[PDB]
């Protein structure tokens, strides 16, 4: 069995940035390397890690999720949207955190502790996830998963997406409905589209943009009831429903139309 990373997770392991990809305009795929090439980093499905630093004399913490998993040896990836400064009139300064990452250079190091979060997917349809963090998990088994995502809440998306697919016995049918601000902000949609391609069976995939460009086959608009009851699994079918994304978005377009198209609030997870 490899070496684990994140073996107690109020420990802070500093990594170093080996590689970064451009995603789109203002997203990167954020390589870092463990501490040696044979670890593995120790993540259960669907959990997070937080990254921790001294920004201009504050500390600064945030959580950003994995796109990598433990089959991954040697590496962990996350998928990161910098938030530029002198940008979007009500944010001029930009993102703390966001801004100090894409400042960074290959073999700048960062601290990372974890994992973390209430849910843990445990494969073949099984999910393990707990009411608060002071609680037991209640194992949860579905033949379907319905997923919503807005932006970077794609990267839980896709860890629970990757870790299905690589099970040729894990039959669980993933309904993805991703939205973005416009077509170029559609995060890893080559990724996707490849998915798609190589597991229409067990993968749907719809978006949904707030402006469309000329030739749109897709959805436009905030999320709405139309886009969930045509996009993920109908609640006779019971399947879990996992949101993630603006807390907006999660309010006030997933939660209200959820309960208009019948999903109970049971069936329902937020990361
Ligand atoms: C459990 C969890 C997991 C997460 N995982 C991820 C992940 O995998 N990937 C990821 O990218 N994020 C993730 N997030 C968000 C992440 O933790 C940070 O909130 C994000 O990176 C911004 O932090 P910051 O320090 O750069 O910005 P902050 O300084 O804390 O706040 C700036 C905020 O103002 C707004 N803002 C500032 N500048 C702009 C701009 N130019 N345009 C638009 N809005 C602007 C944004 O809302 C931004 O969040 C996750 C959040 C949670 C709760
Ligand atoms: N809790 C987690 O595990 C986790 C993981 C990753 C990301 N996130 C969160 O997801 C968000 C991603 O932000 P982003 O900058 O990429 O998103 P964004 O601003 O580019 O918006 C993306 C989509 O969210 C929806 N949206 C935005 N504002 C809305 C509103 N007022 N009402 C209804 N829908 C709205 C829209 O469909 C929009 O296209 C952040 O808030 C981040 O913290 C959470």
């Amino acid at each position: 069995t490899p070496a684990i990373t994140l073996e107690n997770p109020d420990i802070k392991y500093p990594l170093r940035l080996i590689d970064k990809e451009v995603v789109n305009h203002d997203t990167r795929r954020f390589r870092f390397a463990l501490p040696s090439p044979e670890h593995i980093l120790g993540l259960p499905v669907g959990q997070h890690i937080y990254l921790s630093a001294r920004i201009d004399g504050n500390l600064v913490i945030r959580p950003y999720t994995p796109v990598s998993s433990d089959d991954d040896k040697g590496f962990v990836d996350l998928v990161i949207k910098v938030y530029f400064k002198d940008t979007h009139p009500k944010f001029p300064a930009g993102g703390k955190m966001s801004q100090y990452l894409e400042s960074m250079k290959i073999g700048d190091t960062i601290e990372f502790r974890g994992p973390n979060g209430l849910l843990v997917y445990q494969g073949k349809g099984k999910f393990a996830i707990r009411p608060d963090k002071k609680s037991s998990p209640v194992i949860k088994t579905v033949k379907s998963v319905g997923m919503i995502a807005g932006g970077t809440g794609i990267t839980p998306m896709l860890q629970v997406i990757r870790a299905i697919m690589k099970d040729p016995d894990d039959h669980t049918v993933c309904h993805l409905l991703f939205a973005n601000q416009t077509e170029k902000d559609i995060l890893l949609r080559p990724e996707l589209e490849e998915l798609r391609n190589e597991h229409s069976a067990r993968f749907k995939l719809w978006y949904t943009v707030d402006r469309a460009p000329e030739a749109w086959d897709y959805s436009q608009g905030f999320v709405n009831e139309e886009m969930i009851r045509d996009h993920l699994p109908p609640p006779e079918e019971e399947p879990l429903v996992l949101m993630c994304g603006p807390p907006p978005m999660i309010q006030y377009a997933c939660l209200p139309n959820l309960e208009r198209v019948g999903h109970p609030k049971e069936r329902c997870f937020a990361f």
